[PDB]
């Protein structure tokens, strides 16, 4: 499913992401925009053989099991395919563990390079939250 900007903002808010670990809602919407262009079905293969999955492009080397990333940990305890669902619950629950890991949202390259330090509030402007 390809989410609308405000539609995703509302879903993320409902799942407890607004201000989780100190990151305002605008940060999560910005990260999703640049990681997957709001598409739950996005996948991207990395040079190391791992693959990024879903709305928040969660990596198979540490977070989920895709059966083809040799020697990977499955820290969120879920198959990577679960992250491509139209229901963002699994992606949200796993993202919460990722962001608590120590590097915060810097774990997401697109957030660090395109969202960090920008006016993230613009991503939720106009939405009925």
């Amino acid at each position: 499913k390809v989410f609308g900007r405000c539609e995703l903002a509302a879903a993320m808010k409902r799942h407890g992401l607004d201000n989780y670990r100190g990151y305002s809602l605008g940060n999560w919407v910005c990260a999703a925009k640049f990681e997957s262009n709001f598409n739950t079905q996005a996948t991207n293969r990395n040079t190391d053989g791992s693959t990024d999955y879903g709305i928040l492009q969660i990596n198979s080397r540490w977070w989920c099991n895709d059966g083809r990333t040799p020697g990977s940990r499955n820290l969120c305890n879920i198959p990577c395919s679960a992250l491509l669902s139209s229901d963002i619950t699994a992606s949200v629950n796993c993202a919460k563990k990722i962001v608590s890991d120590g590097n915060g949202m810097n774990a997401w390259v697109a957030w660090r390079n395109r969202c960090k330090g920008t006016d993230v509030q613009a991503w939720i402007r106009g939405c009925r939250l």
